[PDB]
């Protein structure tokens, strides 16, 4: 059956075992897994490539009914069919956004640490940020938006929300995104959910809620951008969709969208409906793996004595500590001990480490003892 | 080889949907029934049976195979460093629009040309200017230094298309020189579309790169290919450009950023495979492309309303349809069983756009439909 203990070789096109190319450093930064795909997705991929012709194609019906049916059926919210804007990616939904919902002299809101394209599209927009940043709390990084409220100016507009978060892996509750969503009616601000995670939750008894979910008014005001990008590890094709309930705010979506943005591939579409229609058992099995992969690294950082890390509630990343090694680059650090995170300062702080454990368990050993290697001792 | 196999296509085919369920046979979208070549077919397998689709590298296998194939087939040196991919050409007519014309400025085309031409400078606030082309000697010329007066002088972006997309008609030397010095005479930047380049019909006529004229037409231009037109995989759209100028070229990028993804992981595959190995599938195509089309021709001039210039790229196909005292060609030929391509969203609507990528039992069956049509249906 399912076996994602398999260890492949690359040897191939991955931007993620070439950054590191000729060098003894183990890749573990770039936000996608060493698995192979679901047979689902790649049965799938080759009846549409031996069909032969790869003309221009539709939209992918099969995709928003599944879609639809994936998004009542698992985090009760049912989808109306045209709310739905297909996309090849989930960046280019960010920046979209951005150049559609905000205006020069408006801003936007957004958490720290973050998604790097989060603050990066209103920098290439021509659009200044506001900050706030995550803080700790009962071994989790929950985002306080109310506490910001004088640091406001009232240029504010469109509220950049991620959930689960990326790099902190935070999962957030039903009161927290209430508490959200006041915020963000209080302000009259637009919300931007990205909810790529939202397949990963490892909690139990612990449910993925979209922000659109929680009442008319949030759907009404927000868009919210999904994908079986990295459920599934087929980000190398990148097909998404964009939910957006609001008829006026899906017409300036599209008419910024139209002609800078092109289509999904055609073969995009056939990996994205094999994935969230038959895909699941798959899914569930890489769940368990990922969770014995969470649960040994964040008890192996935990015994390191320079080192903290917060269990991520959806895999598979990640976010770790290091500002008690001393050190003024502790990503360059972990590379000279054959060690390649992502530096956090592409994050906004350059004393974390993202740690990508979707991978073999035989990898994940091999870094973990690299990471005791380097910091025993003594360097 | 072998095109005259028949392809049935229910599937997701913008092509054949459009008249999915009427009896009307599809003859309008810029893509052929051909099924793609064994060697792009095979990549993409061997690419999927691999198992992982995570985030891919820009294929230096595809960037090794353009720089090659533009010095064998055009005599054109291109430095590495010029190439960007692009998933698809007209998200590259944007961002050539956008990040080299601002919003005072003004872009010249000609009319009728390809509709993201001058929708692209519409939808980005940018007036355009048109230049119509006459014809003259049974081929559709380009005349720009005819317009001097009526240019205002915002003029910034000049847009051409070698080959033409409805006209067909591939450039010559002392053409695409008068162009040129039309563009240095106004400080004009260039963005040539030469998706159809590998296309060209007529024998001993060699398709001419912009760029290659000059160096000083090099610092001035963008240059758009793809193989998703004579190969048949539009449906990836692996497309680049290349920029000579370090400084257009950083402007590009910057306004690639974030708006535009990469090229996907099996669109760089198939690209690569296309350019690498399937020239004499291409070669094969050319052959039967050309005896379509002289059929074309001749059967279309025999009809007593219509007219037609021979295209000398491939595969289309402007028929001029004012002869038949209509208002809407398109919409005439539509409830005969014709599917063709309106000239109206080309710029003038007395004009229909036959395809005829297609086997030739099919389009022998679509001009004995242009026959009952017209004798007679008035
Ligand atoms: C990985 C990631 C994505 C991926 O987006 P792509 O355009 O498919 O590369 C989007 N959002 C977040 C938060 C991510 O971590
Ligand atoms: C058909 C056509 C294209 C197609 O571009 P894609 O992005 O590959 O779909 C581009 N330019 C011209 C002139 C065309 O006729």
């Amino acid at each position: 059956f399912n076996f994602d203990q398999r260890i492949d070789r690359r040897h191939s096109d991955s931007l993620k075992w070439k950054k590191y190319a000729d060098r003894d450093i183990l890749p573990l930064w770039i936000a996608d897994t060493d698995f192979r795909a679901a047979d689902c997705i790649i049965d799938a991929l080759q009846q549409r490539v031996q069909q032969g012709v790869f003309g221009y194609g539709v939209t992918s019906e099969a995709l928003a009914e599944v879609a639809i049916e994936r998004m009542e059926s698992r985090f009760g919210w049912k989808i109306q069919p045209e709310w739905l804007v297909f996309l090849p990616g989930v960046v280019t939904g960010i920046n979209i956004a951005v150049r559609a919902f905000t205006e020069a002299h408006q801003s936007t809101v957004s958490a720290t640490p973050i998604y790097p394209p989060f603050f990066l599209a209103p920098k290439l927009a021509g659009r200044q940020h506001l900050s706030a940043a995550l803080r700790l709390e009962q071994q989790r990084w929950v985002l306080d938006l109310d506490s910001h409220e004088d640091r406001m100016s009232g240029n504010e507009k469109l509220l950049l929300l991620c959930n689960p978060h990326n790099p902190g892996g935070t999962v957030y509750r039903r009161k927290e995104l209430e508490a959200q969503l006041r915020f963000a009616q209080r302000h009259d601000l637009l919300v931007c959910s990205d909810e790529i995670h939202c397949d990963l939750v490892l909690e139990p008894g612990v449910q993925h809620i979209p922000f659109a979910s929680l009442s008319d008014d949030a759907a009404q005001r927000s868009i919210t951008l999904m994908s079986p990008s990295k459920s599934f590890n087929i980000a190398g094709l990148g097909a998404s969709l964009a939910v957006i309930p609001n008829p006026e705010l899906r017409a300036r979506f599209n008419r910024m969208r139209k002609g800078m943005v092109p289509d999904v591939d055609v073969l995009a579409y056939v990996a994205a409906s094999a994935a969230w229609r038959e895909g699941q058992p798959w899914l569930d099995a890489q769940l368990d793996y990922l969770r014995a992969n969470r649960d040994m690294l964040a008890q192996h950082v935990n015994r390191l004595p320079g080192l903290s890390m917060v269990t991520p509630e959806a895999s598979f990343l990640g976010w770790i500590d290091a500002s008690g090694l001393g050190v003024a680059d502790p990503a360059l650090f972990f590379e000279k001990h054959g060690l390649g995170f992502s530096s956090g300062r592409d994050f906004g702080n350059d004393r974390f480490v993202r740690f990508n454990f979707g991978c073999p368990r035989q990898l994940l050993e091999e870094a973990l003892q690299r990471m005791t290697r380097a910091l025993t001792s003594g360097y």
